[PDB]
């Protein structure tokens, strides 16, 4: 019950991890594409 | 007891979220600091 909210809170925690952990590898996947074209130039 | 196992969890994933919305943000900057690179040279 507080046992349940409390459940709850940690199961939206770690889905804002796991979107976190993929918005943050895109960014690194677009930094490389920008830094190949800085070094193509 | 396992109120806190859920408590503890709960400081855990947030400390991961924290960490993760820095390297985000670290990258983000980055980014557009190689878009201001690449538009203006
Ligand atoms: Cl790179």
């Amino acid at each position: 019950r507080q046992l349940l909210r409390l459940k709850q809170m940690n199961v939206q925690l770690a889905a804002k991890i796991q979107h976190l952990e993929f918005s943050c590898s895109e960014k690194e996947q677009e930094i490389e594409r920008l830094n190949k074209l800085l070094r193509q130039h």
